[PDB]
């Protein structure tokens, strides 16, 4: 799965680029590992490069 890190600034333009809906919005996005394919869409698009392949 990926994680969104500390780096986020909520600018919210990951959520709509998952194919599977499997990010929720908060202070900083999060992602449902559970569901999260590793695509890397949400890294692509992020501006901040704050999703990242789980460590
Ligand atoms: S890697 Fe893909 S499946 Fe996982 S949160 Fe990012 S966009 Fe969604
Ligand atoms: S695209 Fe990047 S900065 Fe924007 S909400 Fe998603 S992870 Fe956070």
């Amino acid at each position: 799965a990926y994680v969104i890190n500390d780096s986020c600034i909520a600018c919210g333009a990951c959520k709509p680029e998952c194919p599977v809906n499997c990010i929720q919005e908060g202070s900083i996005y999060a992602i449902d590992a559970d569901s999260c394919i590793d695509c890397g869409s949400c890294a692509s698009v992020c501006p901040v490069g704050a999703p990242n392949p789980e460590d």
